[PDB]
């Protein structure tokens, strides 16, 4: 998957997460996100095509995915316990990371 | 994944395939369509919910999926061989099986 | 397992599913049922031993089994989500499929 | 494997089946057929190159492989029990499906 | 599975074993009996709930189950060696174990 | 792990189970208790080293551990079914087992 | 393996352990002893065939085997920790178990 | 496991590692510690629940965990080589990392 | 593998990649660099041995590896797609991340 | 598979390879030749049945297979790299090892 | 296992195979023999410790082992087919290979 | 890997072997050699590019790798027992095979 494909995947499964009524739908959504983020953190966004890889921009970009992956895991921790409303809340809090990286680098 | 979830998956991956430039991307997108159609065949569409599980439209519905699952495999055969533009021509040709079921039951 | 033992398995797990009070017992009963039905779909029933493998009755006998596994998958989908009562109700609708085969071929 | 390769495989292992004197030779032959049929049912025969995939010809073609796979499984059921003569008989009965599809579509 | 479910499972496979005509079928019945006796040994029978788990009754009840699992393993030993009649005679013999626990705690 | 390590492990997970608010957390605590009780049953307590392994003390010490592993398995049965409160009441009950062995060999 | 085969296996690995000069070799000998003692505990010795499986003799015979498997597990514990001499002294000690059952049922 | 239970696990295995006399106990303690720290790196500590997921404190909290797993990997590297005392000494240096996090965030 | 062992691995595989003529060779060499960098991130370089595990140079060191591990994944993404000369241009570009860390800490 | 069974396999797959247009087909055919030659090396040809297992013709026979198994691996190396016409030139060159053994022992 | 223990294993399983009454005991004895012979083919016998690794005697010693595994594979091939007496007779021919090595090198 | 790549691998790990101070470093080095030799024995050296594959040169070349693989296994046998000095000695003795094949065919 390219970068855009993986963003589309995270976004879709985020929508599945809010629509869900049970923990298994949520669990499986989060796992697909977890795979899209893993495939994506090594990508280079078009806005950073002329930075060296070592620049603080590109390492802040990598930092955004690791923070994203951290809270995806936190949401999965809740889902695997059956706490559907608490997982949906945790998944909502994930958008702060989404937006922060979008403001700077998208 | 409910039925429309998996319909959305099929649609997204049709779009990934038409724009790809390698067989790896195409292969993986096909594999996801395979997963989606397997989760979808045992579902009752809304417009068929009041007709018996034996009825010929329920048989004709689940027959449509195995025809789809067939041509996905066929396309997947071409992609596993590196034949990327023929795997893409087979994915383009998947739409007439999509339309046929849609005209009848969507 | 022979055909008669698979049928007795299918029937055992309907009682299990109906008396169940949690989703784990239901998913496991529905999993054994999928096992018994997979093994039984290739069998030859006493009253069709007379007949050709490509006869209409044998093609229909087999096709009645593809529809039972279908509905068993749908009910497993609910049970995996923790919806025990929806799972119970979907399994009770399965007896439409048992009856339609029995009338023709038992 | 192309379609012809897989037909050659089924035919060879069918010959191995009649030559056999033990259940393991038979079991392993049937398993190779089972894989050739799986690889083959999504193929398009030259005689159906101009039918749409949804036509009753192509779905009857798919139907022939599923009936074939059903009795391969039945033969394997016998072989895995040690019943060598009964498996060889079941494997012989498979030729009806072979011939029926050959008459129409080969 | 509760205790009663696993008892019915033991019963069913005793019948399956007596009518079997090959070793594969007895082995699988013995395998399922083993899985049943393993889930059941830690359960509490209705007539021993009013009692501490370290009482000799709970100890003798668990003792009966390990006696049963040994006789199933011995029978499974013979079945894995193709001795259908010997394993069948062994399965019949362990009825003496089922009965011993029954006129005690059932 | 020595015997003392596994005792501390048993103790920790009893506390974890009493404060849990979901089934996933009790199941894992029970799973770890099982792994602990399995490593510990073949150990020799300090007050039974001066003794042959076939003495009734070593036999009753090992007897206590199999009593414990049964009660953990019964509790694990309820937890796997989502019955958090029942499994929690079951975990509390097996404290009677921990104490019985303790005022004997500790 | 019959009972006698597994006895010879126990004997061989006792000798292998006494002459070993490292932990890997004792661990594997203890592992094979474990596999031997597991296959053997459900067998019936020649001098206890004239007897019901719930007699104290069959119960004490099976009791001896669980005593043995515990001492092998304790020795395996030390070997996995690299304590060759301690595991070697532990293997020698369980000769007292082999002898106890022998002047009883052999 | 919650954050507090993972911390109690991390602390348990430091005592295990310090009192250990072989490399197998150390590698296994260090493996449990890696488990507890992996599960805890995505948690939210009481005193930061107030705060944004992309706040400096949460980014720092997470980053303090990447350094603890790092050092735990290094100590596992030694323990896997059988260097128990070097492994013990590397683990005792781990408390620099525990302290630096506790001062800021406990 | 100590730190210089894994540095040597990275260097050798950089040379394999520049001279390869297929993506399989490049893919596998990249996978080995992945393994090497995973074993290397948790190591303390000599010139940093006296600075605290918290120090910003230790953080800046282990940050450098994840930047390297990132671009290896990125190159590995291109190789898995068959893009051999672009996977090689990405491996050529890996050197500026090598130099950057070397100028600072080698 | 008896010896002539596996000879037939080798022959069929030589023909698949010469006509293929991709490395996937060639790879899989080579993998099947690998399986066939592994099953075939430990067989005694008819014209060598009365010569001792030590005899130099039995040694020279089983030496011929490892020479064949070698060049199959070598061809398989080229196919795994995508070099389809060089993998096919190596498969064409396999025949001189076939002929050499045939002239001597067929 | 050392060379002498592997030989004692090889000899143990010949007696097992000769006294066996079913194909399962034979296949399992022949499997242990293949294990012992695989581990022993790289050993150095007492009377060749004097000698070079590329000496004619060591090359011959090793080559005598490739022929023993060969014949053990052939006998396993029969035992896997349920031909216990043919398997027994093929194993009794194995002692030609044991003798030829012993005369030269024991 | 080409032939030269694999020779470089064996040589590197041989250097790691003499530098090592523990059995795990040695074990892992030998395993990487074992894989390089496996990948290499089917190769054709430049000096034998004009020999037929069946010539005694090319089969002596294959013979050199099998002797090499035999002693790599012997060294691994020692390493897996913890005998580091004895494994380093066995690994040193391997150079005779290296040199012998280098004199003739390199
Ligand atoms: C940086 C660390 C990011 C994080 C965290 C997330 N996204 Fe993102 N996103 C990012 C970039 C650099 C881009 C631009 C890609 C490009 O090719 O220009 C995007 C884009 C998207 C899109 C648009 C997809 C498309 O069709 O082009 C979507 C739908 C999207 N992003 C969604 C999304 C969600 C839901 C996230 C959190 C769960 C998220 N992104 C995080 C960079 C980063
Ligand atoms: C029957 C055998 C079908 C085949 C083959 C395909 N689709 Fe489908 N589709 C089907 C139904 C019954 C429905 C309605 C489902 C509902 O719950 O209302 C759909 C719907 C879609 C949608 C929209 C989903 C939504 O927004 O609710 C899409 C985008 C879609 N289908 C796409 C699609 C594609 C791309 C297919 C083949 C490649 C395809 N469908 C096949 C039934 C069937
Ligand atoms: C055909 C496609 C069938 C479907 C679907 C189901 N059943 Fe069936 N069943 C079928 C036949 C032809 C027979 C008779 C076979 C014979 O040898 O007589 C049966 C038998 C049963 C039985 C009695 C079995 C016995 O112990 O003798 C039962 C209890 C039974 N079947 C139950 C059952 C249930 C609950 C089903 C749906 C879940 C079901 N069957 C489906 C053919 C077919
Ligand atoms: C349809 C559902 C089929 C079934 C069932 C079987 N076969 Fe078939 N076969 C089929 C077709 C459409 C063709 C023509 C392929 C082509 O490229 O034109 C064939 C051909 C064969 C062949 C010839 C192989 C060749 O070298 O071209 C053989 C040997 C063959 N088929 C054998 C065979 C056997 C043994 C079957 C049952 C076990 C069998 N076929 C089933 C279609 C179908
Ligand atoms: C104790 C050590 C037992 C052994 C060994 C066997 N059985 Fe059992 N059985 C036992 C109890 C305590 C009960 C009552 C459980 C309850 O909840 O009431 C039973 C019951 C049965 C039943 C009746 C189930 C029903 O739904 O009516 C059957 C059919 C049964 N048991 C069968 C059975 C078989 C076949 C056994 C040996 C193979 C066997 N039991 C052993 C206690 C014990
Ligand atoms: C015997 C059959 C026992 C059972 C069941 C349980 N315990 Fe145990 N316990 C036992 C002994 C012989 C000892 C002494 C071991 C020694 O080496 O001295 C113990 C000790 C404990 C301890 C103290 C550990 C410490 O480091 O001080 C604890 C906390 C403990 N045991 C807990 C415990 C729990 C929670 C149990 C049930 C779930 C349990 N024990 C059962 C013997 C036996
Ligand atoms: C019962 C609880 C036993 C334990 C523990 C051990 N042995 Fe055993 N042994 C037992 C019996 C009933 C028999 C007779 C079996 C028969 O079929 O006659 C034996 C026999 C042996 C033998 C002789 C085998 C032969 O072929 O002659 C040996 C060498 C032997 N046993 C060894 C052995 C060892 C080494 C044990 C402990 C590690 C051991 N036995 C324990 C009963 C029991
Ligand atoms: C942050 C990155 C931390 C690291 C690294 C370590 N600890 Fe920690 N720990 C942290 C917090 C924020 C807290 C308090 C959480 C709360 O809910 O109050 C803790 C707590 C502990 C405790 C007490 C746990 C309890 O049972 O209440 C202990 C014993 C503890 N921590 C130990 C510990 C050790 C040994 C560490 C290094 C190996 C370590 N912690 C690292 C935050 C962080
Ligand atoms: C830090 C984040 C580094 C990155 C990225 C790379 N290297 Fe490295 N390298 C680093 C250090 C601290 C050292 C010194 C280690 C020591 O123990 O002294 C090295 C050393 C090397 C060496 C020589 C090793 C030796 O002979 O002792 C080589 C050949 C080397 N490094 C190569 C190399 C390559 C090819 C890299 C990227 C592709 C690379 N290094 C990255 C620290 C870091
Ligand atoms: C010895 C080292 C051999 C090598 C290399 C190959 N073959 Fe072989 N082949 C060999 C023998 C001893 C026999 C006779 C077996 C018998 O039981 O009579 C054969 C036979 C064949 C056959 C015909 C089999 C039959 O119909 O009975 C074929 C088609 C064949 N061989 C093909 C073949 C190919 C294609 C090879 C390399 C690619 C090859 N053989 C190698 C011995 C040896
Ligand atoms: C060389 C290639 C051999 C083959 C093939 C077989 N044996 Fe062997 N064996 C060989 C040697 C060099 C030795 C002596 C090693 C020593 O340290 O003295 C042996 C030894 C035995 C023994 C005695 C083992 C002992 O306990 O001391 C036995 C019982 C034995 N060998 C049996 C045996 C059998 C049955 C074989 C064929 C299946 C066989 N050996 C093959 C060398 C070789
Ligand atoms: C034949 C059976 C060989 C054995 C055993 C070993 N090596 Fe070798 N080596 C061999 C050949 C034919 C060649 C030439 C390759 C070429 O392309 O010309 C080599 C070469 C090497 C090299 C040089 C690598 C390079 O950069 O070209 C090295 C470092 C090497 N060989 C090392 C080596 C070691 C350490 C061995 C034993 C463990 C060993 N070789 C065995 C053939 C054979
Ligand atoms: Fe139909
Ligand atoms: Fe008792
Ligand atoms: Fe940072
Ligand atoms: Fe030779
Ligand atoms: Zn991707
Ligand atoms: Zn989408
Ligand atoms: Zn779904
Ligand atoms: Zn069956
Ligand atoms: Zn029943
Ligand atoms: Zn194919
Ligand atoms: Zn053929
Ligand atoms: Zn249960
Ligand atoms: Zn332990
Ligand atoms: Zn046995
Ligand atoms: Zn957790
Ligand atoms: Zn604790
Ligand atoms: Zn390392
Ligand atoms: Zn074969
Ligand atoms: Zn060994
Ligand atoms: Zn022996
Ligand atoms: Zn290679
Ligand atoms: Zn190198």
């Amino acid at each position: 998957a390219d970068l855009e494909d993986n963003m589309h995947t995270l976004n879709d499964n985020l929508k599945v997460i809010e629509k869900a009524d049970n923990a298994t739908t949520v669990k499986d959504a989060l796992t697909k996100m977890q795979a899209a983020a893993q495939d994506a953190w090594s990508a280079t966004p078009p806005k950073l095509e002329d930075k060296s890889p070592d620049s603080p921009e590109m390492s802040d970009f990598r930092c955004g995915f690791w923070e994203l992956i951290g809270q995806i895991n936190a949401a999965l921790h809740l889902a695997k316990q059956g706490k559907v409303k608490e997982a949906q809340a945790a998944a909502e809090q994930l958008k702060t990371t989404c937006n922060a990286c979008h403001q700077k680098y998208r």
